[PDB]
């Protein structure tokens, strides 16, 4: 099971660094540690000797990637863990999908550089990250923490499947009991995809326990995640103007979480 | 990994049956049987009427049961782990529903409706395998073992789930995979299939590559033996030509693996 973090080396990004090393060591799992020099940044000069800037501004970006795949890589070994550090050029997001479809599991900071400590958003590479990836997707909070625990919302739904899936081998790994979480007005229907999701975990070893709940998911979600509880759900797919359950979940999230497609 | 075999009892379900015991056994993996009593037949009658009905859902039932039975006491001599479950619907609509709590699917490629001359896929199969959220498995009607594999690989979304799906399968049985990646850029191509391979690799799985240009659906299909299990993302579309997944799918002499 290969893991792959993706770190802009920004104070938002510790988190992810964190948790990406503490489970390739709990999981004894090899890591890949990724740092993409931002195009986005480079091209500055040439949308306004303009090779020359571009040039002096990729050698700048490319020797502070070189300076966090080293600080990573040197924590990584500390730690004991086999890892590979991988040094790109490209748009953050495309190039984390391109090599994305090489890992088992992708752990990435909510948000990064371009924002302060008090941002309790999501940055854009993690969200087009997230939308995109054909692997789970793990984005941590700026703040490490431990993952003590796991939730699940769970509506029977393609992503939601995946995400269950996702959620048992590593629920499994850390010895943590998972909390099926499903919402709807009809009793019986949210019923039928909570004992669902209870079953698959149970038969990989997990053990759970659910909550059928009515009224507003997103809010039910977000008010049973604890600081160290991973919360696990499909990723978004509409971008809708008030929010699909997941959109509202990811952005207003306090603690880890875990989307699947 | 809970493997769930879905069989109608028939002739042209014969393969799937005895490959889903087959890999439950080599990889020490809990089975599920399925058997659908499809409505779309008992309800005919509508076309008392719910007398007619009911005896006709009575007597596909009891065949179910049959099958359940011999497939289970099959499955039991060998060891394995297995549970029988008896649904009412829709075929691909139960399957499709049972499949959410298992990580691999059996179907074969037809069933009842074709005779053993056959060589299409059902719409059973067809609806499974395009909307599936888990890998599933088409075997042929006459049971083979997997002694090969191969899979096409171009690098897109449904490639990288069907490159992850099969390599747990290689590894425990020990089978090499030959990746296959066609583009009119050979260097397109080779970086395709070396993108594969090194997963692959990573995960205790031997690897070879084939970088051809041409026709991807042709390679594919006349460089899988018998044997072999060819896999593939599942198509999207229903292209009036055909994709090329449609174009291997409806014409593949092995068993494939289909993942989306
Ligand atoms: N250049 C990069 N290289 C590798 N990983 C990155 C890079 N940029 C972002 N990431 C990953 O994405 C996470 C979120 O960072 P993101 O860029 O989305 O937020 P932001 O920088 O604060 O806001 P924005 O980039 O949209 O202006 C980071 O914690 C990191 O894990
Ligand atoms: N009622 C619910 N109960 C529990 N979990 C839910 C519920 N609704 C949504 N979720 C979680 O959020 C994930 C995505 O739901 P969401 O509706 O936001 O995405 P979507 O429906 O697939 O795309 P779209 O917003 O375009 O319809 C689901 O896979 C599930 O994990
Ligand atoms: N009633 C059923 N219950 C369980 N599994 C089924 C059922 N029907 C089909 N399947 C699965 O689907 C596979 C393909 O059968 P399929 O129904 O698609 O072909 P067919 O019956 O010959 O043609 P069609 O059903 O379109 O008339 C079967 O080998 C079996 O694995
Ligand atoms: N050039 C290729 N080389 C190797 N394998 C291929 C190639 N093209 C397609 N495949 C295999 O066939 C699968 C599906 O390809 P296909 O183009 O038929 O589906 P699609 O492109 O995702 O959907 P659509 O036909 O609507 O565009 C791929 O995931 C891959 O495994
Ligand atoms: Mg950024
Ligand atoms: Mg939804
Ligand atoms: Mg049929
Ligand atoms: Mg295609």
């Amino acid at each position: 099971m290969r893991i792959l973090l993706a770190t802009d080396g920004s104070p938002q990004a510790r988190g992810a660094e964190a948790l990406a090393e503490w489970l390739a060591y709990k999981l004894s799992a090899p890591l890949t540690v990724l740092f993409v020099v931002d195009t986005r940044l480079a091209r500055i000069p040439e949308l306004l000797p303009v090779p020359v800037l571009r040039t002096e501004l990729e050698r700048a970006l490319a020797l502070r990637g070189e300076a966090v795949l080293e600080r990573v890589r040197q924590s990584a070994l500390a730690a004991g863990v086999a890892v590979e550090a991988v040094l790109e050029e490209g748009v953050p997001h495309e190039a984390i999908l391109r090599r994305a479809r090489a890992a088992d599991l992708l752990v990435l900071g909510r948000s990064g550089e371009a924002h302060g400590d008090g941002f309790g958003g999501l940055g854009s590479t993690a969200d087009r990250v997230l939308r995109a990836s054909p692997v789970p997707v793990l984005l941590a909070p700026g703040e490490p923490v431990e993952l003590e625990g796991a939730l699940l919302g769970y509506d029977a739904s393609e992503s939601a499947v995946r995400a269950l899936h996702a959620l048992a081998p590593l629920a499994r790994a850390l010895g943590l009991g998972v909390r099926v979480v499903s919402v709807h007005e009809d009793p019986a229907r949210a019923e039928a995809w909570a004992l669902e999701a209870e079953a698959y975990l149970r038969d990989h070893g997990v053990e759970a326990s659910a909550l059928v709940l009515g009224g507003d998911a997103a809010d039910h979600l977000l008010r049973l995640q604890g600081p160290g509880d991973l919360l696990a759900l499909g990723a978004p797919v509409r971008r809708l103007v008030f929010g699909s359950t997941a959109e509202r979940v990811i952005r207003n999230a306090q603690g880890p979480v875990l989307t699947a497609r």
